[PDB]
């Protein structure tokens, strides 16, 4: 249902979106997550947009990811300006019920998955 793309091998600094493409029916009555998994690391939580398009950030991730949906389209993306080496990893898209509040962050709120898309950041 979930389709990533946009992943390959990008400059430092520079800036890059990533799509998320939902199959079948109508997307926009889901809250929109992103997740990343960096090389080593367990899952970490990047933003999320609910169905009102209210952002939440993550507590840690310091204001630095963009979330827009575009209902018109079954897609929500995700833009990282000023790409650091440490941005390196499995980017998922994922689909709630929930809605916007701090339940937003744990990835056990969501309930399907992409299949995930490879952001190398290199010089």
């Amino acid at each position: 249902q979930l389709v990533e793309s946009g992943g390959g091998l990008v400059q430092p600094g520079g800036s890059l979106r990533l799509s998320c493409a939902a199959s079948g029916r109508t997307f926009s009555s889901y809250s929109m997550g992103w997740f990343r998994q960096a090389p080593g690391k367990a899952r970490e939580f990047v933003v999320a947009i609910s169905k009102g398009g209210y952002k939440y950030d993550a507590v840690s991730l310091e204001g630095r990811f963009t979330i827009s949906r575009d209902n018109a389209k079954n897609t929500v993306y995700l833009q990282i300006n000023s790409l650091r080496p440490e941005d390196t990893a499995v980017y998922y898209c994922a689909s709630s019920r929930a809605y916007g509040s701090s339940r937003l962050r744990l990835a056990d709120t969501y309930e399907y998955w992409g299949q995930g898309t490879l952001v190398t950041v290199s010089s």
